[PDB]
């Protein structure tokens, strides 16, 4: 149930249901790090897929046969679309160039392409993995390559449009609480108030100005490193690769993919990653904040805030009523907690380029798409478990309003300062509510009390 295949170093047996080949079971010898959860993101794998299947039609321009180009093409659109994922067993922690992830995509291409041309499998014929489906590449600029393709899918794909649904809701929410008026806590001490959706409007803004600031990381990750081969010069690749091989991955991908300006800036380092992964660190505290205050705000049912009432998803107990664990709040604040660490370690790594090349990239681009992949799906979760179906506690919000000692200085213009303090001073010391002791002071009627008091009156500038 297995094929022997050979490397300079030796025969090594090869499935014969994978379409791997000896690099790459090489690999899984010598880089034995974390186990299977450590394997090298599928978005990278696909984006692979995408170059490849780029590279291959381009490389027709420079002597490849189009009968081979067109079965690695197809085989390389498998990948791109996940149909090959079982045949990637490689983890992240290999070589800090990527090479092990190269020949391995290199290898299931080949061996792919073969078996659709009727060949046999292992025989690097007709499609050799380096000579072909690695042809005017280099182990050194098709890894950031993949890197970026990935990075910009992802956001794309999942980032962006988590946010942009989290901001439509948490907006919607805005509208519908948009009368309900609260008491604004500063310090958490008790504050001047204001509306549900005045709070809420500053989460919109947030969340607002996140897709802002990632969406501003973007141009820089639509760079390529394709053609810069060994060192940034392009040596061993041909005039025209480089923009060819871009303007093919930006047709095929529908995204401005461009070649980077400069390859040496392209190889030695990976600031995009940093700059990308630095947006989506803003975006987690955005996001902590958010997430926390509607845990807090929904607390409760009587020992807490007990302003929101939040959606309850999974069954709690019968003897327990009004009693909601804010889950989606503790989901989305973890993995706010994930990308602030994550963005550390592509920090560190991002920091450490030597010379012609940074070596750290399978650790960024993982916590890369890590980040923004736990990102965009807490946001959609978040969004359809609890924000949509937030409720506002009317009730206790207008109870909790009347039992305000805020309020008083409503009263000022009318009774003076001294009057309007000893009624909050009264109230304070007897547990009752502003009205009551204003009344029993004789200071007022409840007629003069409801007509001065108005919290709609308190809301703005004047």
């Amino acid at each position: 149930s297995f094929r022997i295949e050979y490397d300079t170093f030796g025969e090594l047996k090869v499935p014969n249901d994978k379409y791997y080949g000896a690099q790459t079971v090489r690999s899984t010898m010598n880089f034995k790090i974390g186990g299977v959860t450590e394997r090298m993101p599928t978005p990278v794998i696909k984006a692979f897929g995408i170059l490849k299947r780029a590279a291959a039609e381009v490389n027709q321009d420079y002597g490849l046969d189009p009968k081979i180009a067109n079965a690695i093409m197809k085989a390389a659109d498998e990948v791109a679309e996940g149909k090959l994922n079982d045949h990637f067993p490689l983890v992240v922690w290999q070589t800090g160039s990527g090479t092990q992830t190269n020949m391995n995509v290199n290898e299931v291409i080949s061996n792919r392409a073969i078996e659709m041309l009727g060949g046999e499998l292992g025989s690097k014929i007709p499609v050799h993995p380096n000579d072909h489906v690695n042809k005017s590449q280099s182990s050194n600029d098709t890894f950031p390559t993949a890197m970026h393709i990935a990075a910009a899918i992802e956001v794309h794909e999942v980032l962006l449009p988590g946010l942009q649904k989290l901001h439509d809701a948490l907006d919607a929410k805005s509208k519908e609480f948009a009368q309900i008026i609260k008491i604004g806590r500063t310090h958490t001490q008790d504050a001047v108030p204001l509306t549900l959706g005045q709070e809420f409007s500053g989460y919109v803004q947030q969340v607002k100005y996140a897709m802002t600031r990632i969406k501003a990381a973007m141009p820089r990750i639509y760079e390529l490193a394709a053609g810069g081969t060994a060192v940034g010069t392009g040596l061993n690749t041909r005039i025209g690769f480089a923009e060819k091989v871009a303007a093919k991955v930006a047709a095929l991908t529908g995204l401005p993919f461009v070649t980077a300006p400069n390859k040496f800036e392209a190889l030695a380092a990976h600031d995009a990653l940093v700059e990308l992964s630095g947006a989506m660190n803003t975006t987690a505290c955005s996001l902590m904040k958010i997430a926390n205050d509607i845990r807090f705000l929904g607390s409760g049912p009587r020992s807490g805030l007990g302003e929101l009432i939040l959606p309850e998803n999974e069954p709690g107990s019968s003897i327990m009523p009004g009693k909601v664990n804010p889950t989606q709040c503790e989901a989305m604040t973890m993995v706010a907690a994930q990308v602030m660490g994550n963005h550390v370690a592509v920090t560190v790594g991002g920091s450490n380029g030597h010379f012609e090349l940074n070596v750290f990239k399978p650790m960024m681009i993982k916590n890369v798409l890590h980040s923004a992949r736990l990102l965009g799906d807490a946001s959609v979760s978040f969004t359809e478990n609890c924000v949509v179906g937030i409720q506002a506690n009317t009730e206790r919000i207008n109870k909790l309003m009347n039992e305000s000692l805020m309020l008083v200085t409503a009263l000022n213009p009318h009774i003076g300062y001294d009057k309007a303090a000893k009624i909050a001073k009264t109230a304070h010391k007897n547990g009752s509510t502003l009205k009551e002791t204003a009344i029993e002071l004789g200071y007022l009627t409840a007629e003069q009390f409801d007509e001065w008091v108005k919290p709609k009156d308190m809301l703005g500038p004047k």
